[PDB]
């Protein structure tokens, strides 16, 4: 009878988020001798089919750093144990309300927020000033014609954007459309203002300054090296500021510019709104469960999300954890404006399932190798199976 020996699966960045992290995990094992914690690090693209296959079978972990997306997702699978009335939240009034409602399946809290996000429009501020622009193009238009004036003047690709769907849903939102549509039950993604929507973001690959697709499994770190080093600006969230400050652009915090992602048809701007909340294992026994709900109160206290925020630059869940310096970062400080353009994921366990499908039909469209409306046909044929409560 020795100690209880947990196993958590963290998603986060191996390289910048994961360090933070680990040496929370010697804190709470410190301060509590009876529980031991087992760090394992699985990357996030695999993270979602990895626990779905462990979960039913053996060699399931205790805890896992789920994605907002994929919490109502295993909660309705039955894998996650619903945390009303426990000491994981014992402190439920000091989190945004708004980030307890996608951890809720059903009217049932599964997760505690541990993280927030949105995407934004990041950019070098020197090559800008270098171009004669002050500030960030405000439409999709705006940031075609500026790729050109940067790309004349400095010689540099004012543009490279993300083939996948989570980065694609700006231009969505931007035109004032959706995936879907829930209160009707119904697929836009071959619908008017999609075909828009996903032909401005086709139509951002094409054109001086704009650099090409990238078909490449991979593509996602070709971006970053890119930017980091310095491609002028791009699309993307908070978790890469600590990664954007290492490279050769970024030596200077104040040359990173965070502005909102431009704006469609629609006149105001949209992203996606992201995070994660850690969530217990059910079929775990009992002494792993209560052991699981001090870690979990213990990893979104106060001090642990206020260190993470210092550390990761990523945005706290709590409002008592944004202190003066977490408000002195100049990241944060940034994408807290941003915030405001975060659109909410609907009240619907599918929603993240449908950016697979789109995943693999907008790299087909990106790569030049099906059509617009072909890509969006098959899209919307291979969204009806996982969700065949619409139709088309
Ligand atoms: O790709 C969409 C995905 O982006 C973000 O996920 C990050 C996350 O911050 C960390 O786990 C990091 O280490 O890797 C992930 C790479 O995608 C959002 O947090 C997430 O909501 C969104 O689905």
């Amino acid at each position: 009878g020795g100690p209880v020996t947990l196993t958590w699966w963290d998603t986060s960045n191996a390289t910048n988020e994961a360090p933070t992290y680990k040496a929370l995990v010697k804190e709470f094992e410190a301060a509590h001798k009876d529980i031991k914690v087992k760090y394992v690090n699985v990357p996030f693209d695999q993270a979602q089919n990895k626990f779905d296959t462990a979960a039913g079978a053996t060699g399931a972990p205790d805890i896992l750093r789920s994605e907002v997306g994929w919490t109502p997702a295993f909660a309705k699978k039955g894998f996650f144990l619903p945390l009303d009335g426990t000491e994981a939240l014992k402190d439920q009034d000091k989190f945004q309300p708004s980030l307890i409602k996608q951890a809720q399946y059903d009217g049932k809290t599964y997760g505690v927020p541990f993280v927030t996000d949105t995407l934004a429009l990041v950019y070098n501020k020197q090559l800008f000033e270098k171009a004669g622009l002050t500030e960030a193009p405000r439409t999709w238009d705006d940031l075609k014609k500026a790729a050109a004036t940067i790309k004349g003047k400095t010689g540099v690709d004012g543009y490279w954007g993300s083939t996948q769907a989570y980065y694609a849903q700006s231009f969505l939102y931007g035109d004032g459309t959706d995936t879907v549509d829930v209160p009707a039950k119904k697929i836009t993604v071959n619908s008017p203002e999609a075909k828009k929507a996903y032909g401005t973001w086709l139509g951002l690959f094409d054109g001086k300054g704009l650099h090409k697709a990238d078909t490449t499994a991979d593509a996602y770190a070709h971006i970053q090296d890119a930017f980091v080093n310095g491609v002028a600006s791009i699309v993307q969230g908070p978790w890469e500021i600590t990664n954007f400050y290492k490279g050769s652009a970024f030596k200077d915090k104040a040359n990173l510019g965070i502005a909102t992602v431009p704006a469609g048809t629609s006149g105001k701007a949209g992203a996606p709104t992201g995070g994660h909340n850690l969530s217990v294992y059910a079929g775990s026994d009992k002494a792993h469960q209560e052991a699981s709900l001090k870690f979990i109160e213990f990893m979104t206290s106060a001090k642990s999300q206020e260190t993470i925020a210092l550390k990761n630059s990523t945005l706290p869940t709590r409002d008592d954890a944004y202190t003066a310096e977490v408000k002195a970062d100049p990241g944060i400080a940034g994408y807290q404006t941003v915030l405001a353009a975060a659109r909410p994921r609907p009240e619907l366990p599918e929603y993240s399932s449908l950016w697979g499908p789109l995943d693999t039909e907008l790299l087909a469209i990106a790569g030049g190798k099906e059509s617009l409306d072909k890509g969006l046909g098959n899209a919307e044929t291979a969204i009806a199976k996982l969700v065949p409560d619409y139709s088309k």
